[PDB]
């Protein structure tokens, strides 16, 4: 089984680019990160910052999680991120995604020791 920390890294980290290079970015990333294996994951965000900068958010602004839990943190700075969302043409096994790039504050839920991101709550 994949640990929570490793799943967060695989689903949400892309430190190899400064931002989504093209409209096909999400089709490529959702496939390469194995998020379209048995079903098309509908919505997914990739953060384009170093793994260290994203983990550091767990010691930044403590904000409530949409579920009411208290282990969410919002990044003090905006970070380059790409939101991937299925298009209406998507159906599987031929997943299709719209790529929307921006710079926003990220909110993550953290846990463990070390205290690292395990869920991506939203942008902002
Ligand atoms: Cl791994
Ligand atoms: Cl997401």
């Amino acid at each position: 089984k994949e640990t929570a920390a490793a799943k967060f890294e695989r689903q949400h980290m892309d430190s190899s680019t400064s931002a989504a290079s093209s409209s096909n970015y999400c089709n490529q990333m959702m496939k390469s990160r194995n998020l379209t294996k048995d079903r098309c994951k509908p919505v997914n965000t990739f953060v384009h910052e170093s793994l260290a900068d994203v983990q550091a958010v767990c010691s930044q602004k403590n904000v409530a999680c949409k579920n009411g839990q208290t282990n969410c943190y919002q990044s003090y700075s905006t970070m380059s991120a790409t939101d991937c969302r299925e298009t209406g043409s998507s159906k599987y096994p031929n997943c299709a995604y719209k790529t929307t790039q921006a710079n926003k504050h990220i909110i993550v839920a953290c846990e463990g020791n070390p205290y690292v991101p395990v869920h991506f709550d939203a942008s902002v």
